């Protein structure tokens, strides 16, 4: 029977973050589920408070979590958030690991829009992947958030602007699976990585699974994915999603990505293939 101090009275995981894990909660004042982060006051390098100013800093962002409170409570620094729905990985593994076309240009739409909110507030993600995309509840069922900023980090000065500088010798941050070639190589990331890691996330919601899957670990991803041409990995499918890949790599450090472009490629597919835009996605039309 474990109790946030007064307010919140603790659950079961329900999440795997960045730097811990998320809690099922419940607010005692409202009659109300939340999602609980604790860290203990005397972790080494703390960052809840620092990860939590993030999100409020991107507050009424469409798609961003909003946080009910952040302080030191007794031996913990506490997070509670707003309750969201199952992840997209979750719902893949409900669909058979296979989403309709419909689905995933539905998907990149949303996806595209949250990466593009999230570096007009200075930040980039560095963890794009199935996980970290969940789906509201109620009302907010069609709508895709973007969760976990233990990874992000400001790329501009948001008064001059100035860019942060190139390097290189980095340690991989992020998911093998998802990372950018760059990253794998070492160099600092930047906007063009989070989009470059999108594209892989939408190609593994066309094929179930990347090539690079199911195999010294690191360097053997790394090889199979710079050993892997874009036109091979995405044979069979429309060349939108080789379009959008090719354009993210020929992105340079410090360019702006232009999201717009990138969205219209899939929308005017969307076109092409006659689909309502009713957000009927592939699990909706589940048993
Ligand atoms: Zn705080």
């Amino acid at each position: 029977e474990l109790r946030v101090g007064n307010r919140y009275r603790l659950g079961r995981k329900i999440g795997s973050g960045s730097f811990g894990d998320i809690y099922l909660g419940t607010d005692i004042a409202a009659g109300e589920e939340v999602a609980i982060k604790l860290e203990c006051v005397k972790t080494k390098h703390p960052q809840l408070h620092i990860e939590s100013k993030i999100y409020k800093m991107m507050q009424g962002g469409v798609g961003i979590p909003t946080i009910r409170w952040c302080g030191a409570e007794g031996d913990y620094n506490v997070m509670v958030m707003e309750l969201l729905g199952p992840s997209l990985e979750d719902l893949f593994n409900f669909c058979s690991r296979k989403f309709s076309l419909k689905t995933v240009l539905l998907l990149a739409d949303q996806m595209i829009s949250r990466i593009e909110y999230i570096h007009s507030k200075n930040f980039i993600h560095r963890d794009v992947k199935p996980d970290n995309f969940l789906m509201g509840l109620g009302k907010k069922g069609n709508l895709v958030y973007i969760i976990d900023f233990g990874l992000a980090k400001k790329y501009r000065d948001a008064r001059t602007h100035q860019h942060i500088p190139y390097r290189e010798n980095k340690n991989l941050t992020g998911t093998a699976r998802y990372a950018s070639i760059n990253t794998h190589l070492g160099i600092e990331q930047s906007r063009r990585d989070d989009l470059e890691s999108l594209g892989y996330v939408l190609m593994y919601f066309n094929l179930g699974s990347l090539p690079w899957q199911g195999l010294q670990k690191y360097e053997r991803i790394s090889e199979k994915k710079m050993s892997t041409p874009i036109e091979v990995l995405c044979k069979g499918y429309p060349s939108e999603f080789a379009t959008y890949l090719n354009f993210c790599r020929s992105l340079r450090f410090d360019d702006k990505p232009d999201y717009s472009y990138l969205r219209q490629l899939f929308r005017n597919l969307f076109h092409r293939q006659g689909f309502s835009y009713d957000y009927v996605f592939d699990w909706n039309m589940l048993k």
